[PDB]
């Protein structure tokens, strides 16, 4: 099945995925330069107080962060979308080292990791409903440098030993997302898809422009994960992340001047 190495890779996931080569797959190359200030876009609003964490799981292609929404607590709204995006769950993409591992670039410039936020757009009911939707889904991107640590993110780099291979979870309530957050909400935003199989096209991506910091002790414990379950040859999980992809019939909107 599909994954990150030679033989499933990227280049391969066309075959089952052909949406893979379609007119809005991400992720993609942010030119700061193209990219136009869009004055139409409404503030846009981050609203995590009443987030509720119930879980974390190795899916053999990288960990989840999975939130209870079965109400409504912890929404994403204004900005590029209309109505309101409940958060379901955030993932990261990682390299093998400090110089790759984000899936966006902004003026081909990688940085070591990206955190997806994936929020689903709550006129389609359930997640399910809203995959099937071309404004489905809205998610934020914020990029990660290694400097000085984040100590929001130290709770989940505690619980990983626990996680380390494939089918792996743990219980992880009352973990506050707003602890992974920049001061800055200046974000691009353009329409997008999935960056892991199927890669379906129902995007709003929200990618900020101010990266958080982690330390290299941190980014080193997201590296002893694995892709392989228990019992099997070990497989670190580096290098999770789709390279960028064709803009195609696309621009790309910078809500700040
Ligand atoms: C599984 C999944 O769901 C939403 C967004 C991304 S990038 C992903 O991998
Ligand atoms: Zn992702």
């Amino acid at each position: 099945h599909w994954g990150y190495g030679k033989h499933n890779g990227p280049e391969h996931w066309h075959k089952d995925f052909p949406i893979a080569k379609g007119e809005r797959q991400s992720p993609v190359d942010i030119d700061t330069h193209t990219a136009k200030y869009d004055p139409s876009l409404k503030p846009l609003s981050v609203s995590y107080d009443q987030a509720t964490s119930l879980r974390i799981l190795n899916n053999g292609h990288a960990f989840n962060v999975e939130f209870d929404d079965s109400q409504d607590k912890a929404v994403l709204k204004g900005g590029p979308l209309d109505g309101t995006y409940r958060l379901i769950q955030f993932h990261f993409h990682w390299g093998s080292l400090d110089g790759q591992g984000s899936e966006h670039t902004v003026d081909k410039k990688k940085y070591a990791a990206e955190l997806h936020l994936v929020h689903w757009n709550t006129k389609y009911g359930d997640f399910g409903k809203a995959v099937q939707q071309p404004d489905g889904l809205a998610v934020l991107g914020i990029f990660l440098k290694v400097g000085s640590a984040k100590p929001g993110l130290q709770k989940v780099v505690d619980v990983l030993d626990s996680i380390k291979t494939k089918g792996k979870s743990a219980d992880f309530t009352n973990f506050d997302p707003r602890g992974l957050l920049p001061e800055s909400l200046d974000y691009w935003t353009y329409p997008g898809s999935l960056t892991t199989p199927p890669l379906l096209e129902c995007v709003t991506w929200i990618v900020l422009k101010e990266p958080i910091s982690v330390s290299s002790e941190q980014v080193l414990k997201f590296r002893k994960l694995n892709f392989n379950g228990e019992g099997e040859p070990e497989e670190l999980m580096v290098d999770n992340w789709r390279p960028a992809q064709p803009l195609k019939n696309r621009q790309i909107k910078a809500s700040f001047k």
